[PDB]
RNA sequence: UUUAAACCUA
């Protein structure tokens, strides 16, 4: 159990080459917005189960158009993750590898005209999870205010989210399925 | 009926 994660002073973790360093694993390096260049992490708010049961059964996200160019920036570079957190009660739903770049004609049937293309996705964990920590890590993932639905978020919130979702998952805490 | 990845592994 490592001591709680305070973004406070996460800009002054550096080495000593001045680079900033992630604070739960200090190899990773981040640019100066906290982001690994290696592995990059987006939030996907979503109210609409529907649109949730159909993903998860079939492996497929429609992305929106606001947010589109980055992931799709982010995919050729990196691997890109989703973590998928109910937009009204910040219950974490799972989170997936993104494992197709963006496609204007692969589209859902419940995308809609905010939507920019679908991409295939790879589940790692899939949940129906209350955590409050979790729904910190959400409150404050925009400078400290509440997530914007798409935006990216920083390399420790990102794994801190995954650990945080493996650990009730195998606690057999907030299971799908 | 759910080994996060990566990094590092004497």
């Amino acid at each position: 159990t490592p001591p709680p994660l305070n973004f406070s002073r996460a800009s002054e973790h550096r080495n000593e080459k001045g680079e900033r360093i992630s604070m739960i694993n200090p190899r990773v390096v981040l640019d100066e917005n906290g982001i690994s260049h290696r592995s990059r992490y987006f939030i996907m708010l979503c109210d609409n189960e529907t649109a949730i049961a159909h993903a998860k059964k079939t492996s497929i996200w429609a992305v929106k158009k606001d947010s589109s160019k980055r992931i799709s920036d982010a995919y050729k570079k990196a691997s890109v993750y989703f973590i998928f957190v109910a937009q009204q009660t910040y219950n974490a739903l799972g989170y997936a590898q993104v494992v197709s770049d963006l496609n204007s004609t692969e589209l859902p049937f419940w995308s809609d005209s905010s939507h920019a293309g679908g991409v295939r996705i790879k589940w790692i964990k899939t949940c129906n999870l209350f955590s409050a920590e979790i729904s910190e890590i959400v409150s404050h993932m925009d400078h400290g205010s509440e997530a914007r639905d798409g935006m990216e978020m920083m390399y420790d919130e990102g794994s801190r989210l995954c650990t945080l979702i493996n650990y009730a998952i195998m606690k057999r805490i907030g299971r799908d399925r």
